[PDB]
């Protein structure tokens, strides 16, 4: 009767049943049990080329906690991130004992501007504590830069909380990099699976020790040696996740088959002549439709029109974060791209189910 | 063939199958749905007699990183609590921002001891931040002082991780508590589903208010005003919680029985008569058998015994958190009695489905 923006599809009872009984047959439930193992092998071996190594975690939020608790250097003071993200990231940053220092994104991309970025690490020197890009609404952010900035020693958390299963040119999003990747498994993004997330890395050995710092910091003797908390996620968890990479070609090419219905509606009702515009990206798997409305339009309005036509749109991200309550007092470069981006920036629904004609539905709402 | 520490069983998935049917007819998964508070409303009926409010975390670490995070006064700097404690509790202070400070059991009851816990805030006044109390193996721990210091301004945030499920005179442990209570869902604890928690208060708006910093710090237009991550529990989750609650009555008689079993092998062995003690408390729920071995006996000889008759025992908590690596350079008052403890102390195993004739055994290796 109305389009919601959220209808979240995980993978049903059936496909994981027998990962239930594995589990109900062996009483291990959590704390890295075998189904969390075979999980993080199929990864692996399906998605990373069985170069480097990741833990599952609880929730992407608690790894990027993890992540940066445990790279970030001792004596900084800021974790370098754009303002353009989901609140998360500087939460992640705050709990770490760490201040968000927000940097002005790219108004094509919506990437951190490397060339502030760089500036600010130039002027900030041992301040900077860590940098904590966003890959954009589960898009192909390169990361050359950003293994260049590990590798002269400026640690790197990336968040593609929603990027997970994004492919290009036959490469897994993140692959080989030097520090750390995050991702959701929260059942509102692609891969979802209810409450789960990814930290992956190229370095073995501190993916143990997240390991370890998801388990209470304990060593060999249960006994604490380093910082740590609980991010363990159970074998309930683990059990949708394996069912999910079965059904994950299918769920891919859903959503690749809506966003093209978007990119064609959109075009063939000449919104893009009227000025909407998607982000820059060589490669994105959608979450939602995101969409900059025209310069002289108002994205309050937008969700405004659309909601008097029966459908859900939102504003990722208006406010930012700079301009959320919690965070208005950090400090940033000048954030004029971030600010114009947020005023114009529109978040239309995709999820799986979706026909070709509601996503014409709400193209030509957009349009009248 | 080898008698193992910890044997967890859950709830099997016959028992929770019909809710993961409803959570695939309703597409919702996560962030407070149906079936988490239709769980809340059970616990909320069935346990806490419709007074006060509850909230599932997805880990009780997570809870008490939560709890004492709102709950802190903002000027102070410690977070008074046992060191005879498992290393959650100094690790969810420490996230806070907090210095554990450590405080002296008695050598009886096991819990922190009140009189030197209040001189030691009349000693620290402003720099008290939070009291942190455990109560120590499920056990009833009364609180009757610790509403007190709640009246007096003193936050107190009580970690009874293992003691969801006991009860005392028909009460339910925390019952009316102005604080919060932290209680864990972990399949190893008595009341286990996998990985959860829950945190009780008499004082429903903090509940709301934990509610909200459990996702995000949102307020109703998902924006962050206030300090928060991630802690939802899944719908899954749930889902075991509530099956759990139905064959409560069940895991709860097992246990008692395995409990009187070991009381009754212990006297009629002659082993209260050769020196080993156990807890002074009221009522308690048994994750495990705790005990003090006699005075002239080493526990970790204990524990190399029981091994080499293929019964691994473990010594909660020796090291006690004061003597762990992490915390070793934490104030505290003296410890003499946590040190004598650590020193005594010895986890027997107990769990669902242990035999007569194996807490027999048990014992017997106990007795020579
Ligand atoms: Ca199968
Ligand atoms: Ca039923
Ligand atoms: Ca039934």
């Amino acid at each position: 009767e109305n389009i919601p923006f959220l209808r979240a599809s995980t993978v049903p009872v059936i496909e994981y049943l027998d990962e239930l009984k594995e589990i109900d047959a062996s009483h291990i439930y959590t704390n890295y049990g075998p189904i969390n193992q075979r999980f993080e092998q199929t990864i692996m071996s399906g998605f990373f080329q069985n170069r480097g190594a990741v833990t599952t975690v609880a929730n992407a939020t608690l790894g990027l906690m993890a992540a940066i608790q445990l790279k970030k250097r001792k004596k900084g003071k800021y974790a370098l991130m754009p303002s353009f993200t989901f609140p998360a990231t500087p939460l992640a940053a705050i709990w770490c004992g760490l201040e968000p220092y927000f940097i002005d994104i790219s108004i094509d991309d919506w990437y951190m501007d490397k060339t502030v970025l760089w500036d600010k690490i130039e002027e900030l020197k041992e301040e900077v504590a860590i940098v904590v890009p966003y890959a954009t609404f589960g898009s192909w952010m390169n990361l050359e830069e950003y293994e260049e900035l590990e590798k002269k020693g400026v640690p790197v958390v990336v968040d593609a909380a929603p990027g997970f299963g994004l492919m290009n040119g036959g490469m897994h999003y993140g692959q080989d990099f030097s520090g750390m990747i995050i991702y959701s498994f929260h059942a509102t993004k692609p891969f979802g699976i209810g409450e789960g997330g990814l930290i992956y890395s190229k370095n073995e050995e501190d993916i143990q020790r997240i390991k370890r710092m998801g388990n209470f910091g304990f060593d060999t003797n249960r006994e604490c040696t380093m910082m740590g908390f609980n991010c363990k996620m159970s074998e309930y968890a683990a059990a949708i996740g394996i069912a999910t990479m079965k059904k994950w070609d299918d769920k891919l090419k859903e959503r690749t088959r809506i966003s093209e219905w978007y990119k064609q509606l959109l075009q063939s009702n000449g919104l893009m002549k009227k000025g909407w515009q998607l982000q820059k990206t060589e490669a994105v798997i959608q979450q939602f439709m995101p969409i900059l409305c025209p310069e002289e339009v108002r994205n309050k309005q937008v969700i405004e029109d659309l909601k008097k036509q029966k459908i859900e749109a939102r504003l990722y991200f208006s406010p930012s974060c700079h301009q959320q309550v919690l965070f208005r007092n950090y400090k940033s470069t000048d954030l004029t791209r971030t600010n114009k981006i947020a005023k114009r920036i529109v978040s239309l629904p995709l999820w799986e189910g979706m026909t070709k004609e509601i996503v014409e539905q709400i193209v030509i709402c957009l349009g009248q």
